[PDB]
């Protein structure tokens, strides 16, 4: 009678990873666990496939935000129970707590596991040389566009490539989510969806939400973002900061382990980059500071037929020593709020100024329809992106992208 856990590939070998991981429940417990990897592009129609079906794991791994849409299925089990065993809501940060349960609902379906969280990286001697006192650049918006002003107008050249860095580097090309637009939406006052009028809508076209996005958009299309990066995607992005070519860019906690390790493990300590390597959390708005928050948590099928021992595996993946190791392995946050304290954390100063950015940390309504919802919302992000990259993004052009997309999330919402 052995466990199944599904999961996703979360470190550099995600199995074996896993496995190591869970040696000492499997020691107490005289069990093996069973591991099956799903790839990120297959793993939503697996999971949904085994919601419908009944045929799957004990446990899977979520996305945070897909726990609205499985939850309201049917299918989970109520864990409540665990989180209580974990300390139970102030165990979290609040944004973090959101994801345990569809939106609204009294009964947690699931646990967190661990956090996703985005600050953003910078050159401290390209912002040394142009004259950009970090502490100010990343404090405001205002901060913020200054700084790249002055990154923009640098003599500085990175050491190894001979060249001068873009101010900033962020994709524009097919954006999958929400993750780098979200902070400047929600620092000018703005969100995504809100509780207005009675109903879920689009808040997309509100004109708080189109101040922030617009903020964010016409960095691009003002030089500060080359159209070399506009044209990319997310790995060429740590892949071109890595290199050299980037002053700052938003990333996760993975980059401080990655720069900390030789070529030799997958890492780039050799590089200029890594030698000189700052952090800071994403600068406030004039309606507040925010940092994105995602990730994943478990949840155990209520068609399960070992829930006893599979809840004794979440309240151990979900717990203090697992907490840590698994944050190790992945590069991530723990999502357990005591594990912060971890001289892991503690003892690396870039570690610890993400544990700053973390009290500000905020994510989406854990809305069943949420997928949906984000879908029509980066479609329409992308169009902008796609104005921005013949210069042709004005605030009316950007309204009229979000109108469409707040009719086209607001009858999404409207359906189930
Ligand atoms: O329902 S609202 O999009 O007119
Ligand atoms: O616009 S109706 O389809 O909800
Ligand atoms: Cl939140
Ligand atoms: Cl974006
Ligand atoms: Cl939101
Ligand atoms: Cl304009």
């Amino acid at each position: 009678k052995t466990l199944e856990v599904w999961i996703m590939p979360n470190s550099p070998q995600p199995a074996e990873d896993f496995k190591a991981l869970v040696a000492p429940f499997e020691k107490a417990h005289g069990v093996e666990v069973k591991v099956t990897v799903l790839d990120w592009g297959v793993a939503w129609t697996k999971i949904t496939t085994a919601a419908t079906s009944g045929v799957g794991p004990d446990l899977t791994q979520l996305g945070t935000t897909w726990v609205g849409a499985i939850s309201a299925m049917g299918v989970l089990e109520p864990v409540d129970d665990v989180l209580e065993a974990l300390g139970g809501e102030k165990a979290y940060l609040p944004a973090v707590w959101r994801t345990t349960r569809l939106e609204g609902a009294r009964q947690a379906t699931a646990v967190p596991w661990f956090s996703e969280l985005r600050a953003f990286y910078y050159r401290t001697d390209a912002l040394k040389a142009a004259g950009v006192n970090p502490a100010e650049m990343f404090a405001s918006w205002q901060g913020f566009e200054a700084g790249l002003a002055r990154l923009k107008a640098s003599s500085f050249r990175d050491p190894e490539t001979k060249a001068p860095l873009a101010p900033l580097c962020t994709p524009g090309r097919t954006p999958r989510t929400l993750h780098n637009a979200a902070p400047w939406i929600w620092g000018a006052g703005g969100e995504i969806v809100r509780q207005a009028g009675g109903r879920w809508q689009s808040a997309l076209n509100s004109p708080e939400s189109l101040e922030g996005l617009y903020f964010f958009l016409s960095l691009a299309q003002k030089g500060y973002v080359p159209a070399e990066s506009l044209e990319k995607n997310t790995a060429q992005i740590e892949a071109d900061f890595q290199a050299g070519k980037c002053a700052v860019f938003a990333s996760g906690p993975w980059m401080i382990q990655r720069a900390q390790v030789p070529e030799a493990k997958g890492g780039f300590a050799e590089r200029t980059a890594a030698k000189n390597l700052g952090v800071a959390p994403y600068p406030a708005g004039p309606k507040g500071r925010y940092t994105f928050f995602g990730g994943s948590n478990l949840a155990l099928f209520n068609f399960s037929k070992n829930k006893p021992l599979a809840k004794e595996l979440l309240k151990y993946l979900g717990g203090p020593e697992a907490q840590v190791r698994y944050a190790q392995m992945t590069g991530m946050l723990p999502a357990l709020r005591s594990a912060w304290s971890d001289p892991s954390f503690q003892q690396n100063p870039l570690l610890r100024t993400f544990i700053q950015a973390a009290q500000f940390g905020r994510t989406y309504p854990s809305l069943a329809g949420w997928g949906g919802v984000e879908n029509l919302a980066v479609q329409h992000l992308g169009m902008a992106w796609d104005l921005v990259a013949q210069g042709r993004l004005t605030r009316e052009a950007l309204k009229d992208l979000m109108d469409k997309a707040s009719a086209a999330i607001n009858q999404a919402l409207r359906h189930h």
